[PDB]
């Protein structure tokens, strides 16, 4: 699909068996979502944006179905305002940049 | 151009006379580059990124080559780690998310 960016460009993911909205952003080189119930065993990590940095779990292994397409990887949980596929999702989806 | 996620997207930018490497961020609706001299009267503003909340100044009107592309917007000037070209310049030279 190709989305173009006068909307922020927020897709539906479906993760740990529960439905979910997030941004593609390219400007995180990590994936991080708000607070959700999620099976396994984490790790702490923070996370540095803008502002500051956030105290994250690290789960290494997940499964997303980010827009209808799947990938496998770390989701890190914790502080944020609206939950980011990194690029380390977007790279596993296919997805680039273009102009 | 067509970039793909598998490294950091950065590119070149002439911003007031000036050359410089931004992050091309998809997660932004602004762009907010780090502390230069530019020249103007400016707002105060402030932006939410995933740690905080940066107090910047708003320039309105300022002319930018990204990628050969020309393009004027507004550009907050502030605390950041990074340069951040933002969907208000990314919708303007063309670029699309993609898969
Ligand atoms: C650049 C900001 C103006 C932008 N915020 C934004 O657009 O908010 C809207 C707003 C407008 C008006 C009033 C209030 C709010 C932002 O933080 N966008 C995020 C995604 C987002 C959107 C809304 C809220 C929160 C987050 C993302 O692009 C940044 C860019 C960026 C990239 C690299 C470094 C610094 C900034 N990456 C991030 O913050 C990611 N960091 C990252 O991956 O960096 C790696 C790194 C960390 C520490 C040190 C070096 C490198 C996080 C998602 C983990």
């Amino acid at each position: 699909p190709q989305i173009t960016l006068w909307q922020r460009p927020l897709v539906t993911i479906k993760i740990g068996g529960q439905l979910k909205e997030a941004l593609l952003d390219t400007g995180a080189d990590d994936t991080v979502l708000e607070e959700m119930n999620l099976p396994g065993r984490w790790k702490p990590k923070m996370i540095g944006g803008i502002g500051g940095f956030i105290k994250v779990r690290q789960y290494d292994q997940i499964l997303i179905e980010i827009c209808g397409h799947k990938a496998i990887g770390t989701v890190l949980v914790g502080p944020t305002p609206v939950n980011i596929i990194g690029r380390n999702l977007l790279t596993q989806i296919g997805c680039t940049l273009n102009f």
